[PDB]
């Protein structure tokens, strides 16, 4: 079994993860904030997709309300978030880099996540056309993904 975290960096130069005991982190509206979704590994064919990032307001991946941040391996802004990916310029595919923009308050992260081995079964969200389109009724689905949390929440203070 392959095994998925999810973390957030300082910066932009992604130098190295932010630990437990550093949270809750502590960001401002319009801030950037460094994300990652890496796989724990060393297997160079593997390329690691997003399917979904969502924010909840409790600790519980499940728990409402919720706000979309990516859906189906694309930037979801209807929800008053932002992300923008940050590609790699060796291994290159084990990790997905992205930050995120919101528009007092206690902020839990989750994504959704899961690896390619580029083979034909693949899911569907290892190619992705973005911005994605919205599902339908019946288009709803979930593909075989690890739901990856960060260690602790974020406090979002306005700026």
């Amino acid at each position: 079994p392959l095994v998925l975290v999810l973390q957030t960096y300082p910066d932009q130069s992604y130098q190295r993860p932010y630990r437990k005991d550093e949270y809750p982190l502590v960001r401002y509206l319009r801030q950037p904030i460094y994300m990652e979704v890496k796989v724990l590994s060393n297997d160079p064919n593997i390329k690691l997709v997003l399917d979904d990032c969502w924010a909840t307001s409790s600790e519980d991946p499940a728990s409402a309300p919720q706000w979309q941040i990516v859906m189906d391996g694309c930037e979801y802004e209807l929800d008053n978030y932002r992300t923008t990916f940050h590609p790699a310029g060796a291994h290159s595919g084990h990790y997905q880099r992205f930050d995120v923009k919101t528009f007092s308050s206690l902020i839990y992260f989750h994504c959704s996540a899961l690896i390619c081995n580029q083979v034909s079964l693949d899911s569907p969200l290892c190619s992705v056309t973005c911005p994605a389109s919205l599902r339908s009724n019946a288009e709803a689905n979930k593909e075989d993904t690890m739901t990856v949390s960060l260690p602790g929440p974020i406090l979002l203070l306005s700026d």
